[PDB]
């Protein structure tokens, strides 16, 4: 559906990698970019602080978008919660996105909203490539025998509004921690999809992430 | 213990990376010079292609280490057996290291081998920084309310000899399946250590990889 997804760009952290460039643009412009030609997505809600905000209303008039700002909040599901507030009344969908995140690839993003649509709450993921386990609180491996395949989860990250909101009311109405990029959705009994997207979709953390996205958009 | 720790480096992988230079010295010879100056390593049996067995031969007389061979079999774990039937009959413990880890600091070997001699099993791990997830057949989210904590395992893996030769009789005389780093270690009761190493004991397997060693290298 047309113009029917609200995006919130997650683009509040603080030193910023997510403004450093890659072949001369700001790294948070890669994805805006990417989600603004999608005719599903109807608006943007940047959240970042009031200082960056030019680097995205230059292409106001450019893009297939509406724009909005929020104001970052303490914590990642804080800044959330902040986008969460400018929304449209009645998109069907939103779609969160870490800004350090420029390499997602349109056809990704298809996928997760559709997954995202079809189940109510879907995040692109990819299988964890590395041997990771649980370990106690003595440091021991948590063993299993049977068949636990994990999964890295990037974003975007897609969920019905209302859903978003009963999830951030269940957490402050128990005083529930919020300790990964899931949890809120985890407290909740509805489910969550992943959608598998591609080892491309790198979060840029580090000064080495700065040269594998650089090194990646060259194709 | 001086002279009780016999080390296999896991060097057959084929394109090969581990062959490759950083700061012009083949990645293998980084960790097989670490293990050598230690006081505890008697012994380093690489499991190697004969192709590349002059490599190390070069250093023999100059490190302070017996030097033996192995010939890599189909999978990681068979390379591991094949070192294994080549170390020293009375060795107290094993020490498993992929040479692809050319980083791996002297302090975070010590620790591992420590922890591996008190516990019996012990691997070299870091809390994994990504949310990470259990999907299941539907594609759906495994989800935890509790404080599930997921750690990423590395290399060195420490064990005694006879518990790891217990493992591999298991695997062996049940038919069972190895589908990690872990798996072997899994099947016994024997507990397994993690011992807290360092992010920097990366792994190269990508082109991305050669240019992140090198530059931690730099220091
Ligand atoms: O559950 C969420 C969600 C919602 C969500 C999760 C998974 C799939 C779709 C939406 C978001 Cl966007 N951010 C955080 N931080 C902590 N938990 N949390
Ligand atoms: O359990 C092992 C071990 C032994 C081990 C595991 C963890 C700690 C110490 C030794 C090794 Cl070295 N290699 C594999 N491949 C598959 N399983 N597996
Ligand atoms: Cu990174
Ligand atoms: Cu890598
Ligand atoms: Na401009
Ligand atoms: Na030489």
């Amino acid at each position: 559906m047309e113009k029917s997804v609200s995006v919130i760009l997650l683009a509040g952290g603080q030193g910023p990698k997510q403004y450093i460039p890659l072949l001369g643009q700001p790294i948070a412009l890669y994805s805006f970019f990417t989600f603004s030609r999608m005719p599903e997505v109807k608006e943007i809600v940047v959240v970042c602080d009031p200082f960056f905000r030019d680097i995205f209303e230059e292409y106001e008039e450019s893009i297939d978008v509406d724009l909005s700002f929020a104001i970052p909040g303490k914590e990642r599901q804080d800044s959330v919660y902040s986008g969460l507030q400018e929304i449209d009344v009645n998109s069907e969908l939103v779609c969160i996105h870490d800004s350090a995140r420029p390499l997602v690839n349109t056809e990704d993003v298809e996928k997760v909203l559709k997954d995202g649509s079809a189940v109510g709450a879907a995040v692109l993921g990819v299988p964890a490539k590395a041997t990771i386990k649980e370990v106690n609180s003595d440091s021991l491996v948590v063993k299993t025998l049977d068949r636990k395949t994990l999964w890295e989860m990037q974003t975007p990250q897609v969920i019905k509004p209302e859903l978003l909101k009963k999830g951030f009311e269940l957490v402050k109405s128990e005083g529930l921690e919020v300790t990964d990029d899931v949890s809120i959705v985890e407290y909740l009994k509805h489910p969550v999809y992943v959608s598998q997207g591609s080892y491309t979709n790198i979060k840029v953390t580090t000064p080495d992430d700065l040269l594998l996205a650089e090194r990646i958009l060259s194709e």
